[PDB]
């Protein structure tokens, strides 16, 4: 899978 991590 995509992953987005958004701090
Ligand atoms: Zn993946």
């Amino acid at each position: 899978g995509s992953n987005q991590n958004n701090f």
